[PDB]
C-alpha cells in the first residue's frame, strides 16, 4: 500500500494535458525518482482509462537500458500516481532547441540507442507509435531513454507515419518512420514536414514531401530516404539501420 505522502515533491518536471511530472523522493528510504500524477477526471472524460492500463502494464514489464524504468503505481480518490525512474540529464527536445541542431556523432549516437531500446519493444511485439523529442529523456551518464508509453499497444502529426494519419491497419515499421523524422530532426533542427497548419503537415506527411537542407551528407540523406517510405515494407528492419554504414561511420 503506496499513497501520496510516502513522497516529497520537488520542483514540477513536465507539464501534461492530463496530469504533470514532478521530482519526488520517497521519504523512507530518500529515493529519487520522477512521479507522474494523472488526473482521473481528464483522464475519463478523454476516455484513456485502456491506455493508462496499457502503459502501465507495458512499461511495468520492461527491462533495458534506454527505456524508463516504471517501478510501480498507486491512485488516491482524485488523481492516479505513476512511480518512474529520474532522467537527471533532462529532455532531448530542450536539448535540441537548447543546441539548435545536432552533429552526426551525437545524433547518429542517440539513433542507436533507439534502435536498440526499439529492437528490444518489436521483439515483444511492441510499437511505441508516439516518439518524439518530448519523450526521449538523458541518462546521467547522458544515454538516451524513451518514456510516456501513453500510446503504445502490439501489432500533433509531425511524426506518425502516413498508415496512421489515413486510418489503416499499421505494425512495427511505424517506429521505423519516427526514427526516420527523428534522425532529420535531429540534424536539421526541424522535422521534415513540419508546418503553419494541421492539414498541412497531414498532405506532407500523406504525400511524403520533404527536402535535405545544404549541410547533410549522403549517408545521412541515405538513411533518412530508405526511412521515410509511404510503403511500410520498403523501410528496413531495425537490425539494418544498425548496420547502415553512416551509422556504423559515426555512431559510438
Ligand atoms: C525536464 C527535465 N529537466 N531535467 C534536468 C530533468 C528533467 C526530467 N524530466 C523527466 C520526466 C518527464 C518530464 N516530462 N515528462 C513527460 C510528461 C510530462 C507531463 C505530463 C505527461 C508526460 C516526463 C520523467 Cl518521466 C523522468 N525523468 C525526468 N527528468
Amino acid at each position: 500500500q503506496w499513497a501520496l505522502e510516502d513522497f516529497e515533491i520537488g520542483r514540477p518536471l513536465g507539464k501534461g494535458k492530463f496530469g504533470n511530472v514532478y521530482l519526488a523522493r520517497e521519504k523512507q528510504s530518500k529515493f529519487i525518482l520522477a512521479l507522474k500524477v494523472l488526473f482521473k477526471a481528464q483522464l475519463e472524460k478523454a476516455g484513456v482509462e485502456h491506455q493508462l492500463r496499457r502503459e502501465v502494464e507495458i512499461q511495468s514489464h520492461l527491462r533495458h537500458p534506454n527505456i524508463l524504468r516504471l517501478y510501480g503505481y498507486f491512485h488516491d480518490a482524485t488523481r492516479v500516481y505513476l512511480i518512474l525512474e529520474y532522467a537527471p540529464l533532462g529532455t532531448v527536445y530542450r536539448e535540441l532547441q537548447k543546441l539548435s541542431k545536432f552533429d552526426e556523432q551525437r545524433t547518429a549516437t542517440y539513433i542507436t540507442e533507439l534502435a536498440n531500446a526499439l529492437s528490444y519493444c518489436h521483439s515483444k511485439r511492441v510499437i511505441h507509435r508516439d516518439i518524439k523529442p518530448e519523450n526521449l529523456l538523458l541518462g546521467s551518464a547522458g544515454e538516451l531513454k524513451i518514456a510516456d508509453f501513453g500510446w503504445s499497444v502490439h501489432a500533433t502529426l509531425d511524426y506518425l507515419p502516413p498508415e496512421m494519419i489515413e486510418g489503416r491497419m499499421h505494425d512495427e515499421k511505424v517506429d521505423l518512420w519516427s526514427l526516420g523524422v527523428l534522425c532529420y530532426e535531429f540534424l536539421v533542427g526541424k522535422p521534415p514536414f513540419e508546418a503553419n497548419t494541421y492539414q498541412e503537415t497531414y498532405k506532407r506527411i500523406s504525400r511524403v514531401e520533404f527536402t535535405f537542407p545544404d549541410f547533410v551528407t549522403e549517408g545521412a540523406r541515405d538513411l533518412i530516404s530508405r526511412l521515410l517510405k509511404h510503403n511500410p515494407s520498403q523501410r528496413p528492419m531495425l537490425r539494418e539501420v544498425l548496420e547502415h554504414p553512416w551509422i556504423t561511420a559515426n555512431s559510438s
